[PDB]
């Protein structure tokens, strides 16, 4: 109660992931490019106001999330998924950063899994999929190659960096004072009102 530990506030963990969803959801990008975003979104929010080397990585994904094991994996003859099962993540100053935990609830449907922040130490992570016996236990298997492939065309695409832009300008740090929407201009020229989402947050994994 005497410090700041952390490498980023749980508020601010949570400003971030609601303006990379604002500025997402219209895109209604599957579980996988959803990943990608919150990652390398996150990933420069936190280089440009953090001063901190933030990197994303993807691959396989495991997280106990009270209770429930939420595995971001193909299962086969478990491997890294193929298709939309592949997952994200920040690495920054040792710390794991999740920024899409707060979006798990969806997908998940039996799993009912809460919206909740996940930001772990990396010297906390488990040995595999099978060592997730407590809440808040995480595995990661970084797969460069594919993370690589995975945004192999992503430089090609003048909206990515605008929208990346536009995100670490609406962010700033508790307790000042975040535009409830925002003016978005276009390659072509033309403008959009992006406003905040609405989800009351909450807690921590």
């Amino acid at each position: 109660g005497y410090f700041e530990g952390m490498l980023i506030k749980q508020t601010d963990y949570f400003r971030i992931y609601r303006v990379i969803n604002s500025l997402l959801i219209s895109q209604n990008a599957d579980p996988a490019s959803a990943s990608m975003y919150f990652s390398t979104f996150g990933a420069f929010i936190l280089q440009q106001h953090y001063k901190v080397k933030a990197v994303p990585k993807g691959g396989l994904a495991a997280y106990n999330l009270g209770g429930t094991v939420l595995l971001f994996a193909d299962h086969r003859e478990y491997v890294t998924g193929a298709g939309e099962n592949f997952h994200c993540w920040v690495e920054a100053d040792g710390w794991a950063i999740d920024f899409m935990a707060p979006a798990f609830s969806e997908g998940t449907d039996a799993l009912a899994v809460p919206a909740k922040m996940f930001q772990r130490p990396l010297s906390a992570m488990a040995a595999s999929i099978n060592d997730l016996g407590q809440s808040g236990d995480f595995f990661y298997r970084s797969e460069p190659e594919a993370t690589a492939r995975r945004f192999a065309d992503w430089h090609k695409q003048a909206m990515i960096g605008d929208m990346a832009s536009v995100a670490a300008n609406w962010f700033r740090k508790s307790p000042k004072q975040m535009a409830a929407s925002l003016s978005v201009t276009d390659r072509d020229g033309k403008a959009r009102t992006v406003p905040l989402t609405g989800e009351m947050l909450t807690g921590a994994w």
